[PDB]
C-alpha cells in the first residue's frame, strides 16, 4: 500500500494552485496577443479541474467506504465525468495551440494581420463543449463509471464500457500526434529560416526550439503510461493504474511552467 | 506503510534541483552581496540533496541497509543530514540580521558593506555546522538506521545530550530569524507612515516577503525539532513525515527568496 497515501492529492493540489495562479495573474497583467489569451484560459481549466476533483479524494481518504460515502453513486459519476473533461480539454488546447505555432511562423505576414481574438474565444469554447459531450456518454447509456483501486477515485470503467473507454484512448493518442506533427515541423521552419539569414536571429530560434521539445517531453511522460495502460486492459494490475493517473494529473501541474513561467524566470548564407 | 514509497524522495530530488539550478542561474547572471548570499544557499541545498537522496533509492530499489552496509554509510548519512540541515537553518538566520541592520541604517550599510563579510559568514556557518556532526564519530551522540531502514538520523532513544544539542540549536536559528524580522517589518511600516504608491508599494512587496519565509520555516521545521525533544524526555511513522517537511525548506528556498520575486518582477507629503 505504498501508492495509498494522501500525501500525493494534497501536495498535487498545492501545487497545481500556485502554478496555475500566477501563469493566470501574469496574462492579466499583460494584455487582455492571442498567445497570451490562450495560455491564461489553458491555466484557468486546469485550476477548475483540480478544485472540482481533488477535495474529494481528500474527504474519502481522512474518512476511512466510497460505497458508504455515496449512495446510488450520485457523486462517482460526477467525478468520472470530470475527470474525462479536464483531461482532453487540456489534451486538445494544446494541441490547437502547437497548429498555432506552426500557421505563425509559415506565414507570419498573414497571422500578423489576420489574427483575431474572437477566433481564439471559438476554439477555447469549441474544446470544452466537445469534451463535455463525450464525457456525458456514460449517462446517456454508452459506457460507465465505476470506483477505482483503493475506492479513493472513479474513472472509465475498463472490463459498451469498451468501446468508451477505447474512445477515450484514441482521443489522446490523437491529441498527442498533433501536437508532436506540428511541434517538429515547426523546429524544422524555424531553422531554415535561420540558416538561411547565416548572434540575435540564432539565439531566438534555439530557445524557441527547447520550449517546443520540451512540451513533447512533458506530455509523452505523463499522458503515454496511462493511454497505453487502458489500451492493455480493453484487450499489481490496480497499482500501476493509479500511478498513471496521477502522471496524467502532473501533466495539467505542469503546463503553467512549460509555457509561461519558465520563460519568465530565465527572461532577460552581433546580428548575426 | 504509506510513507514507504520511492516516489518522496525522487519526487523531492527533481524538484530541488530545478529550483535550486534556477536561482544558481540567475545569481551568476547578475558577482549585492544579497545576491551573493542567495546563490550559495541555492549551492548548499542543492549539494545536500545531491549527496542524500541518491543512497535512499537505491535502498528502495533493492529491498535491508545493514547488508548493503556492513555502518560506515550510516554515519556518513546522519553527518551530512546533520551539516546541511543546520547550514540553510543559519544561512536563512545570518541573512535576517543582514536586513535588519539594512534598514536600521541604510547610510552606513550601503557604504561599509563588502563582499567579504558575506564570504565569512557562509564560511563560518559551513564550518561550525560541519564540527558539530563530526561528534558522532568522536564518540557524543550516535548514528543509527532509522525506520523504515531507508535513512540514518541522530538517535533519540551521550546520545540524548547530543539529540539535545540539535533540537536547541534549529529552535535558535528560528528565533533569531522570527526576531529580526519582525523587527524589520515594524521598521519598515513606521518609515512609511512618516513620509506620508511607489513608497508604500516597496513596504508591503517587503513585508509580505518577510512573513512568508517566516511561514516556511515555522511549517517545515517545527514538527521534527519538536518530536526530537518528545522522544528524548506511530512514532516511527510521524518522525519520517517530520524529516520530509524539514527537507521541503531546502525545496522551498530558491522560491521563497529569489524566484516568486522573478515571476512577479514588473506626514512629508504618484510618488507617495
Ligand atoms: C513551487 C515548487 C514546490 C515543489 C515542491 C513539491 C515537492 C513535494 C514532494 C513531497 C513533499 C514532502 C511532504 C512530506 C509529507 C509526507 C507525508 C506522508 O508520508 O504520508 C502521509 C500523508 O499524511 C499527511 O500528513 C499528508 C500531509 C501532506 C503534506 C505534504 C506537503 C504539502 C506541501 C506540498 C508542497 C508545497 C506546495 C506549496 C509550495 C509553495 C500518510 O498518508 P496516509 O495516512 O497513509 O493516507
Ligand atoms: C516546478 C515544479 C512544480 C510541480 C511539482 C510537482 C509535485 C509532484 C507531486 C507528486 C507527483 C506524483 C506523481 C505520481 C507518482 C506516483 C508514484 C507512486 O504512487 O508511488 C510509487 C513509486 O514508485 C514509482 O513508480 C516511482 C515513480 C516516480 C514518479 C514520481 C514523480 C517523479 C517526477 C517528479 C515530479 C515533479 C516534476 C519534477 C520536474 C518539475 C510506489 O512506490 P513503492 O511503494 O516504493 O513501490
Ligand atoms: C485522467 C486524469 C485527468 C485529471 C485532470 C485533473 O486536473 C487532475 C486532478 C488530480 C490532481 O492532481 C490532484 C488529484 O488528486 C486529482 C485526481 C487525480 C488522481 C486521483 C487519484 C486518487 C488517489 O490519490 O488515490
Ligand atoms: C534534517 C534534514 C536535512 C536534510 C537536508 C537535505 O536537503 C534533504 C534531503 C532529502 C531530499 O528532500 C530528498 C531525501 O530523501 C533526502 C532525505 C530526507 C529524508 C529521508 C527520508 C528517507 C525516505 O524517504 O524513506
Amino acid at each position: 500500500c505504498g501508492s495509498v497515501s494522501v500525501a500525493f492529492p494534497i501536495t498535487m493540489l498545492l501545487t497545481g494552485f500556485v502554478g496555475n495562479a500566477l501563469a493566470m495573474l501574469l496574462v492579466s497583467r499583460s494584455y487582455r496577443k492571442s498567445f497570451l489569451l490562450c495560455i491564461g484560459w489553458l491555466a484557468l481549466t486546469d485550476l477548475v479541474g483540480q478544485l472540482l476533483t481533488t477535495p474529494v479524494v481528500i474527504v474519502v481518504y481522512l474518512s476511512k467506504r466510497w460505497e458508504h460515502i455515496d449512495p446510488s453513486g450520485r457523486l462517482c459519476t460526477f467525478f468520472g465525468l470530470t475527470m474525462t473533461v479536464f483531461g482532453l480539454s487540456s489534451l486538445f488546447i494544446a494541441s490547437a495551440m502547437a497548429v498555432e505555432r506552426a500557421l505563425a511562423i509559415r506565414a507570419p505576414h498573414w497571422y500578423a494581420s489576420h489574427m483575431k481574438t474572437r477566433i481564439t474565444r471559438a476554439v477555447l469554447l469549441g474544446v470544452w463543449l466537445a469534451s463535455l459531450a463525450f464525457a456525458l456518454l456514460p449517462v446517456l447509456g454508452v459506457g460507465q463509471y465505476t470506483v477505482q483501486w483503493p475506492g479513493t477515485w472513479c474513472f472509465i470503467s475498463t472490463g459498451g464500457n469498451l468501446f468508451f473507454a477505447s474512445a477515450f484512448a484514441f482521443l489522446g493518442l490523437l491529441a498527442l500526434t498533433v501536437t508532436f506533427s506540428c511541434n517538429l515541423a515547426t523546429i524544422k521552419a524555424l531553422v531554415d529560416r535561420c540558416r538561411a539569414k547565416a548572434a540575435q536571429w540564432g539565439r531566438i530560434t534555439t530557445e524557441t526550439a527547447i520550449q517546443l521539445m520540451g512540451i513533447m517531453l512533458v506530455l509523452s511522460v505523463c499522458w503515454s503510461p496511462l493511454l497505453i495502460m487502458m489500451l492493455k486492459m480493453i484487450f499489481k494490475e490496480c497499482n500501476f493504474f493509479l500511478i498513471a493517473v496521477r502522471l496524467a494529473s502532473l501533466n495539467q501541474i505542469l503546463d503553467p511552467w512549460v509555457y509561461l513561467l519558465l520563460r519568465k524566470i530565465l527572461l532577460r548564407a552581433k546580428y548575426g
